[PDB]
């Protein structure tokens, strides 16, 4: 992870504090934000740095630096400008619960980089600035739903799409700029160089209201336009966990005639499902599955959730006990065609897409990314 120079003059360049003004940097260590910032817009500026680790915090002279817990501080001022690199995780939990009452954003299992935002805009005085380098999840999970709602509340919101520029990869990141003061979303690309980074405006929404962010283009919402989504036409079940088929008095760890076994990921194929080869090491009798959800006992339409943001889409024809994977019911008075459904989302134009849309910002299809999925007019329909 660490903040690569690139990226941290990247965000230095967005940045514009008054001269006096107040800047900030939660969880500095040694002030890595405050130092590039002095060194590129000057010394006519307040400097403060909040680091919770005495071992970490090592701050110039010009700088003052305060040994406390961000999440918990309450300054008696407010700040012209905050840059950071808020830590990005969950977790004496005393402290969790003290979280939880402090932020209102606060939603599941959420993530510290949610609670650092928050936090920090409610330290920003009226037409401040916040510049956070986060992961780009808050853009499409459910988890970050309140916070995407805080954002357009509070003030005027700049994605910009850096992707996977840290060290360690799978962690696609995204610079934030905030103004506490106007409404709107400009959602920018960035072109990285022998120079660093080049911003080009993607598209911008002046009524955001908290609604997930995605890369839109014609072609993305013409397919949306000329097609219904897959959420209208069925109900996306969820598989029964590893415990609960442990559980089940059936079920066994071993073979034998009359036992099935239970699908996993690695069984369902681009168009079709490999129910030969075992993966999860269970086996249980086809008949009594029923028992663990309903729908078990139907020949149904499998997608999956654990090959990236990749649709890949198979129907299981024998009606076998899965493991995980999203499971589509039809519901009532939709008539449709199985083999042209599944060609249709296994399709090139299905990939390009979702990824045109969602790129990385996850490692996974979700069921928001799911269930809009545009079904073509000619395959199942509302009777
Ligand atoms: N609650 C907190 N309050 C203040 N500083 C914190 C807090 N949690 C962690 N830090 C400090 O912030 C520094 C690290 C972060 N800036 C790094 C962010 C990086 N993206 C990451 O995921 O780790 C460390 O020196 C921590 O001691």
């Amino acid at each position: 992870v660490e903040t690569p120079p690139e990226v941290v003059d990247f965000m230095v360049s967005l940045a514009e504090a008054p001269r006096g003004g107040r800047v900030l940097e939660p969880a500095c260590a040694h002030g890595p934000f405050l130092r590039a910032f002095r060194e590129a817009h000057g010394t006519g500026y307040r400097f403060v740095g909040v680091e919770i680790d005495p071992k970490a915090l090592d701050l110039p002279p010009w700088a003052e630096g305060i040994l406390a817990d961000f999440l918990l501080w309450e300054p008696g001022e407010a700040f012209d400008l905050i840059l950071g690199n808020p830590p990005y995780g969950i977790v004496f939990k005393a402290v969790k619960d003290l979280y939880k009452k402090a932020f209102s954003t606060w939603k599941g299992k959420y993530n510290l980089y949610g609670a650092f935002l928050e936090k920090a805009v409610r330290l920003l005085k009226p037409g401040g600035v916040l510049v956070f380098v986060v992961p780009a999840t808050w853009l499409v999970l459910e988890d970050f739903a309140l916070l995407r709602e805080f954002l357009a509340r509070e003030g005027k919101t700049s994605v910009y799409y850096l992707g996977e520029v840290f060290p360690q990869k799978k962690v696609s990141a995204v610079v934030i700029r905030f103004q506490k003061s106007g409404k709107g979303l400009s959602l920018w690309d960035t072109q990285e160089s022998e120079s660093g980074f080049t911003p080009i405006l993607w598209a911008e929404y002046p009524h955001w209201e908290g609604e997930i962010i995605r890369f839109e283009t014609e072609e993305t919402r013409k397919l949306e336009i000329s097609g219904m989504p897959l959420g209208d036409l069925f109900h996306i079940r969820f598989a029964a966990r590893s415990p609960e088929f442990k559980k089940h008095p059936a079920v066994r760890k071993e073979p034998g005639p009359g036992l099935v076994p239970v699908l996993t990921g690695r069984n369902l194929k681009p168009g079709w499902v490999d129910y030969e080869k075992n993966h999860s090491g269970l086996w249980m009798p086809k008949e009594r599955a029923k028992e663990l959800r309903d729908f078990y006992a139907t020949p149904h339409l499998v997608v999956a959730h654990t090959k990236g943001t990749r649709v890949v889409a198979a129907w299981d024809e024998r009606a076998y006990p899965w493991r995980e994977e999203f499971h589509l019911l039809p519901k009532e008075g939709v008539r449709l065609d199985p083999s042209s459904l599944v060609q249709w989302l296994n399709s090139e134009a299905m990939q390009k897409h979702v990824r045109t849309l969602y790129r990385d910002f996850v490692p996974h299809l979700t069921l928001r990314m799911l269930e809009r999925l545009p079904v073509r007019r000619e395959y199942g329909f509302h009777t």
